[PDB]
């Protein structure tokens, strides 16, 4: 059954789990030089870089922005990740909250659907065939060594660093049922509280409601399976992320509105906001990735001539039938797989099986201050149970609330 490799930052490279990676994205000019990254295989095909995430044009800097802050409760360093305790501290951090996400069935099968989920390779002399898009380069003394299959990089945060963010690496491929290799930004450490109502605190005694809004700092759990799900959309080349959902009309449009949510964040999130999205909406969604899939399976699938691991491969991804020149798409498993991945799988759903407790709604009503937790303390957050250790007392989400010992106040200028 799937297994967790292990790894201290300072494990000698040895060309099959531990490398020195090439950026995805070495070919943007920003990125000139960059590189190449110590980086770790925790399971086939997904790959941890102790590392800052710097390589797209909103993470190019990770100093103080120049121009006016995006989110009120950013918070800035660019020092942060640049030293070999804060790699391994981080290495372990990611392994742990992995160890976490397999501990149920419901995660472990998450991580079996990103490593088995390999973007639709090209086709070359019959045969599909790897590229950039499925693959990431071991370079070692300005020579590339190997072409590893990667399908997720997970990097530590960018310039934010309590912020958590998917990037798929081409922009086609991620919309068009293709299918792109995800690089994640990561943040164990820093975490961004959310309030919910709860009653179960220490309280005045003349407070005659108990049950009010409280402050609780998140799962890091939840948050990197938030973006797992992001990943596997962009996987089976189905986000997005252009499509924006109006609350006030219950419409889809294409540019952000007054009242409106990103619809891929939406989905990924999913809890109450989620529940009545009109079957308009959801027949919509369907048959574009049904028409991108059997578009696919006919100009690409089918020119396939060599039968090779690959092709194996994309058969376990893509529900088929027929034979070999002449597959079709499998309508009704097609459709039952997309449903899962697109209406089941969500941050909201997941928490739920973890006895996690998440916010009502993806958008925030108030900023809070980010707060620093050493989660490598097993007495502050395990791999069975996070925050919500039972024989501590602090189940049934009372290990989350954050005037906790373990959520350390961060001070900023
Ligand atoms: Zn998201």
């Amino acid at each position: 059954k799937l297994e967790i490799n292990k790894f201290n930052y300072n494990d000698p490279i040895d060309g099959i789990n531990v490398i020195t990676m090439r950026p995805p994205r070495h070919s943007d000019k920003i990125n000139k030089g960059k590189g190449p990254f110590k980086a770790f295989q925790v399971i086939k095909n997904i790959w941890i870089v102790p590392e800052r995430y710097n390589f797209t044009n909103n993470t190019n800097d990770l100093n103080i922005p120049s121009e006016p802050i995006m989110e009120a409760d950013a918070i800035y360093n660019p020092n942060y990740l640049n030293t070999p305790s804060e790699k391994d501290e981080f290495l372990q951090g990611v392994i742990k909250v992995l160890e976490r996400i397999k501990s149920k069935p419901e995660g472990e099968k998450l991580l079996e659907l990103i490593s088995s989920s390999i973007p639709l390779p090209l086709v070359s002399n019959g045969a599909l065939t790897l590229s950039d898009n499925e693959t990431i380069a071991y370079q070692e003394n300005n020579n590339i060594v190997s072409n590893l299959q990667a399908n997720l990089v997970i990097y530590g945060p960018g310039p934010d660093i309590a912020n958590n963010a998917t990037y798929g690496l081409y922009s086609t491929p991620i919309s068009n049922g293709e299918g792109t290799l995800s690089e994640v930004s990561f943040s164990p450490f820093y975490l961004k509280p959310f309030d919910e109502s709860y009653g179960n605190y220490r309280s005045l005694v003349n407070i005659v409601n108990k049950f009010v809004k409280r402050e609780f700092a998140p799962d890091p759990a939840s948050t990197l399976m938030h973006e797992l799900v992001h990943v596997t959309h962009n996987l089976y080349g189905i986000s997005n992320r252009n499509f924006y959902y109006n609350f006030d009309t219950g419409k889809i449009e294409t540019s952000r509105q007054q009242n409106s949510l990103i619809f891929e964040e939406l989905l990924t999130f999913g809890g109450i906001d989620s529940k009545a999205i009109s079957s308009l909406i959801i027949k919509k969604i369907i048959e574009t990735a049904k028409n991108n899939y059997t578009t696919l399976i006919s100009e690409r699938l089918n020119t396939v001539t060599v039968e090779n691991d690959l092709l194996k491969y994309i058969k376990n991804k893509i529900p088929v039938q027929g034979r070999l020149g002449n597959f079709k798409l499998d309508t009704a498993e097609f459709e039952k797989k997309l449903n899962t991945i697109l209406f089941v799988l969500n941050e909201s759903n997941l928490a739920q099986r973890f006895s996690i407790l998440v916010r009502k709604h993806y958008l925030k009503e108030r900023p809070i201050d980010p707060i620093y937790v050493n989660i490598l303390d097993d007495n502050s957050y395990s791999t069975l149970e996070g925050f919500n250790i039972s024989s501590q007392g602090s189940n049934d989400f009372q290990g989350q609330l954050l005037e906790s010992s373990y959520f350390e106040k961060i001070e900023s200028n």
